[PDB]
């Protein structure tokens, strides 16, 4: 709450006047200019005097000063020093003060209402986590327009005449100039104005200021940016200006944050089986559009007071919007919140593709993606292998579905050897001619058969199951959690992967109703093994089982009830 103020230098020769800001410990400067053995004190009765009624000329005295209500005008209140002696009678050393009130306040407390600057303890850090301090700022990201705005006020009670010799100056440091637009009740300080001279009269007035953030946290922006109020002592007109307060808010610009299958779906968007996708859509209590593909992702913004969708792509509505083969938001999964080895990752962690080892053959995505992502922090990004595959995503052989036990999901994996059991289990009952099914139609008996098939969906298997290791280590996470969904593999050009038939993890997931692509799997007793397979993995979890056809859709979910700004990165 007590914030610290300069060093007034009193001397018992001329008179002294100096203005204190209501909310500042001043200190006094009585041993310097002081002539000579103790001293008394005696102050006007607004002006608090802490000593640690007589005392000495030791220089160990600290003589504090704080204010107990603003001046009704200059010199207002006043302070006496005394410097008598033993044989000395007493000599005084004069002190006028002048007391205003000058305080930022802005949402410091992340509650959505906005709270002066004395609230805090250390208002120029800003801290995650709850019991922290540190305002938020949206990005643009494009009256009523100040809803996607910050709030930020200056109240300041003063004497009438104070503002004649006194000036206030709003500031953003250079560097973070070009990233923070504040307007007033109207640019003040912005993309090219690092200060502006606020006018503000005397006596009693609030002043409102809107703050938006221009750009999201990166390797080139950490994503603080710091506004500072400065009191300036403009007296006297010989002299530059003598700075006498300076009092600032913290902001830190709210991160993108993504979302995984695992929030609740709110919209569907979409530009045949769109028809397969209404009655999804209907079944699962969600809103759904079409207009006459997955190289976007919609995540969302979060500020205590508004929180809003934005699409990030590699026009639509969303409110909001921002712009080699694993550069897509298709090799962009997210887990949901989980735990690992006590560490909290509530809003999940962002699992992107890349090589195993950098090569000359080998893909990355690109670094300025990775940079990205990893700058907002609050989802701290899992480097997978999926280099392996033709197109490299790692939507291509995982994906996450709700369940109702456990910690509250599990992982989907695509699983050769799961296939492979299954079409066994059928062959070893005498359905080897059982035909499956891009066009080419083959009977299970050749395809396990086929010894070449093997090798690849071995190896391809080897591939999946090395990522398995990474996400049970960096998701902590027990096969409990784990469900193999039976799919098959081949290597076509180059040595990479292929969806041997539609890839079934590649599903919507719309709460608890899954769209998953039709394998067209060999049809035993009138029922495919394959949806019969992944129905028995998923059913028992809740989950309801849906097999579509197959640019796409999109899903934009509900953002996690947790607050980025809780968690402690
Ligand atoms: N200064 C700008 C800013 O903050 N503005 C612009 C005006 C509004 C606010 C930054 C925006 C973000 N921007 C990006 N940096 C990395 C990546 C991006 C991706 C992406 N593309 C593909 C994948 Cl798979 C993953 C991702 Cl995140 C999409 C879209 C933008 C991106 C860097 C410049
Ligand atoms: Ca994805």
């Amino acid at each position: 709450f007590m914030a610290q103020g300069t060093l007034i230098r009193v001397t018992p020769e001329q008179p002294t006047h100096a203005v204190c800001v209501l909310g500042t410990l001043t200190q006094l400067d009585i041993c310097s200019s002081a002539p000579e053995t103790s001293f008394s004190i005696n102050a006007s009765p607004g002006v608090v005097v802490d000593i640690a009624s007589t005392w000495p000329l030791d220089p160990g005295v600290e003589v504090t000063l704080t204010m107990k209500a603003a001046s009704g005008s200059t010199g207002d209140q006043k302070v006496q020093i005394s410097y008598y002696g033993p044989k000395t009678p007493p000599v005084k050393a004069l002190l006028y003060l002048t007391a205003v009130e000058i305080s930022l306040c802005a949402d410091i407390t992340r509650t959505g209402k906005v709270k002066p600057t004395r609230a805090v303890k250390d208002q120029r850090t800003w801290t995650w986590g709850p019991c922290g301090q540190g305002a938020i700022l949206l990005v643009n990201c494009d009256s009523e327009d100040l809803q996607d705005m910050s709030l930020m006020t200056l109240s300041t009670k003063t004497p009438k005449d104070f503002f004649t010799n006194h000036t206030l100056v709003l500031h953003v440091a250079r560097s973070e100039m070009d990233k923070v637009r504040v307007f007033q009740a109207s640019v003040v300080l912005g993309p090219k104005w690092p200060s502006h001279y606020l006018m503000v009269p005397g006596g009693k007035h609030n002043m409102d200021f809107y703050v938006e953030a221009l750009a999201f946290p990166d390797t080139d922006f950490p994503g603080l940016i710091t506004l500072t109020i400065s009191l300036l002592d403009t007296s006297n007109l010989e002299l530059p200006e003598a700075v006498v307060f300076q009092d600032s808010v913290v902001f830190r610009v709210a991160p993108w944050i993504m979302t995984p299958n695992t929030q609740p779906p709110q919209e569907v968007y979409a530009c045949d089986f769109l028809k397969s996708v209404t009655t999804l859509a209907m079944k699962a209590k969600c809103k759904l559009t079409i207009c006459p593909q997955d190289e976007m992702e919609i995540g969302y913004i979060q500020a205590p007071h508004k929180t809003l969708p934005v699409v990030f792509d590699s026009m639509g509505p969303d409110f909001g919007y921002v712009t080699s083969g694993l550069d897509s938001f298709g090799n962009l999964e997210v887990s949901p919140p989980v735990t690992v080895r006590g560490k909290e990752y509530p809003l999940g962690r962002i699992l992107f593709g890349d090589s195993c080892y950098p090569s000359n053959d080998s893909r990355q995505m690109h670094q300025a993606l990775q940079d990205f992502l990893s700058a907002q922090q609050v989802q701290a990004p899992v480097k997978l292998y999926s280099d392996w595959l033709s197109v490299g995503h790692v939507d291509e052989f995982l994906s996450f579905v709700p369940a109702p036990d456990r910690k509250g999901f599990r992982l989907l994996l695509a699983s050769p050897r799961s296939c492979y059991k299954l079409f066994q289990e059928q062959q070893n009952e005498g359905h080897g001619e059982a035909l499956l099914f891009k066009k080419k139609q083959q009977k299970i008996k050749n395809i396990l058969s086929n010894k070449t098939l093997r090798e690849h969906n071995s190896f391809v298997e080897r591939c999946i199951d090395w990522n398995r290791e990474l996400l049970k280590r960096e998701l902590g996470l027990a096969e409990s959690d784990i469900i193999d969904i039976p799919q098959l593999f081949k290597l076509k050009e180059f040595s990479k992967a292929e969806a041997f038939f539609p890839n079934m993890v590649n599903m919507l997931v719309l709460g608890k109703h899954l769209g998953i692509p039709k394998p067209f799997g060999p049809v035993i007793n009138g029922r495919c093994c394959l949806e019969e397979k992944v129905c028995s993995l998923l059913e028992p979890l809740g989950l309801q089982c849906t097999f579509i056809n197959d640019c796409g859709t999109n899903v934009r979910r509900k953002p996690f009830s947790f607050k980025w700004w809780n968690m402690v990165p």
